[PDB]
């Protein structure tokens, strides 16, 4: 599935290049620019845990999820990730837990250790 073929063919798009932050285009964006951080961005996204039991979706409540990129609002991977996207683009992350929720996880919603994956769909940023 999806995040195998991350696991497989998805680029290392950490510094650190310790594979935490895996990604595959799968829809090409409009234009060359990607977000700055301090950029309020909006997108929707789907996302799960790798043990199945917890899913969830933008999409499920119909309202585009709004952050402001590298602040640290979101788990490091999206700051990571979201960075390196285009207005319009489309990717899978597969993420290590180093750069999620880590050992202590998010309980109980998110366990200890978890690996999660994400298909975002960048819709737009603006400067704040
Ligand atoms: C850990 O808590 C959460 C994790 C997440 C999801 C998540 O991990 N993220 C949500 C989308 C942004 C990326 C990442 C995250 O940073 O979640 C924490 C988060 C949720 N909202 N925000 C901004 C508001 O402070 C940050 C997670 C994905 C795995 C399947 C179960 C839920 C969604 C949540 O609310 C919808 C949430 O509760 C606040």
């Amino acid at each position: 599935g999806a995040p195998a073929t991350v696991t497989e063919q998805g680029e290392d798009i950490t510094s650190k290049k310790d594979r935490g932050v895996l990604k595959i285009v799968k829809r090409v964006g409009n234009g060359e620019e990607t977000p700055m951080i301090g950029d309020k961005v909006y997108v929707h996204y789907k996302g799960k845990l790798s043990n199945g039991k917890k899913f969830d979706s933008s999409h499920d409540r119909n309202e585009p999820f709004v952050f402001s990129l590298g602040k640290g609002q979101v788990i490091k991977a999206w700051d990571i990730g979201v960075a390196t996207m285009k207005k319009g683009e489309i990717a899978h992350l597969l993420i290590k837990p180093e750069y999620a929720y880590g050992s202590a996880g998010s309980l109980p919603k998110i366990p200890s250790n978890a690996t999660l994956f994400f298909e975002i769909e960048l819709l737009d940023f603006k400067g704040e």
